[PDB]
């Protein structure tokens, strides 16, 4: 795989996991330090939610870097590497990102429950796809998981967007900027999975790990930088 076997254990993808670990850790500490001076009760909630996103991802990347939670899955005569920590990371961090958006839009708890429930289902069925032993099963789960993602993104772009507009231009402009980023960046994840080792196998584990790392840092640290710079986080939350 494209990369460099940093720990001398046969895994060139640790170069990218290590860089990912460091960027997530720096993002976490930067948010933490800037949050210590925040006193507004609403801004403190956004900070609390948002620091945990790269913070949890830091733990997951450190675990992958050291090889904890790595195993192999046999599909016919090939053996695919599966890092479990990647899916546990996304299981926790994607609801937290969705919670940031839902706080900005100020939508009700049943809407939030639907959004995070479909999101959880997306991650779980992706994991089932990653562990499945026939190509037909792996592509079928991927398709179902992708449908779940489309549902989540549809709700953001319609119901939450409409709610956010009623909160005024600072909230609506921040919501719209973050949602523009999410609609593009989250969609990149199923594309990479199906062209990478889990799917068609055009891209190998090295390039795949590099690109997931770039997506992850952007989706977590980049997202948080745009959010936490905005005056919208001072507005009332429920
Ligand atoms: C770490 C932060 C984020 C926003 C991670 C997002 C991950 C996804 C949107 C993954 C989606 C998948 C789909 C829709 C299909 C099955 C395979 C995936 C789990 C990669
Ligand atoms: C390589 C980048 C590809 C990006 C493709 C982005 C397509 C996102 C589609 C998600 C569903 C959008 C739901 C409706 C959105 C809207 O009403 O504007
Ligand atoms: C360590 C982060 C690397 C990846 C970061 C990708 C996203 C760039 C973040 C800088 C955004 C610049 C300031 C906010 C811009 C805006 O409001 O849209
Ligand atoms: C002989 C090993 C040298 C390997 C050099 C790695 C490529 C340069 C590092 C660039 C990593 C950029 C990551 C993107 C950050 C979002
Ligand atoms: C031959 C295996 C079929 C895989 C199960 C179907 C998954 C339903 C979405
Ligand atoms: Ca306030
Ligand atoms: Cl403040
Ligand atoms: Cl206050
Ligand atoms: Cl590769
Ligand atoms: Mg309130
Ligand atoms: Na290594």
């Amino acid at each position: 795989q494209a990369g460099y076997d940093l720990l001398g254990d046969g895994r060139p993808e640790t170069l990218w996991l290590g860089i990912g670990t460091l960027l997530m850790l720096i993002g976490t500490f930067y948010f933490l330090v800037r949050g210590w001076g925040v006193t507004d009760k609403d801004a403190r909630e956004y900070y609390a939610v948002t620091i945990l996103v790269p913070g949890i991802a830091s733990a997951a990347y450190l675990s992958m870097f050291f090889g904890i939670g790595l195993t192999e899955v046999t599909v016919g005569g090939e053996m695919l590497d599966i890092y479990y920590a990647r899916y546990a990371d996304w299981l926790f961090t994607t609801p937290l990102l969705l919670l940031d958006l839902a706080l900005l839009a100020k939508v009700d708890r049943v809407t939030i429950g639907t959004l995070v429930g479909v999101d959880a289902l997306m991650i779980v069925t992706g994991l089932i796809g990653a562990l499945s032993h026939t190509a037909i099963a792996r592509y079928s789960w991927w398709l179902f998981s992708t449908i779940c993602m489309i549902v989540v993104l549809y709700f953001l772009a319609t119901s939450l967007r409409s709610a956010a507009k009623e909160r005024g231009p600072e909230v609506a402009s921040t919501f719209n900027t973050l949602t523009a980023l999410v609609l593009v960046l989250w969609t990149a994840y199923p594309i990479l999975w199906i062209i990478g080792t889990e799917g068609a196998g055009v891209v190998g584990l090295g390039i795949e790990t590099l690109l997931f790392m770039v997506l992850d840092v952007t989706a977590k640290v980049g997202f948080g930088f745009i959010l936490l710079r905005s005056r919208a986080i001072l507005g009332d939350t429920e």
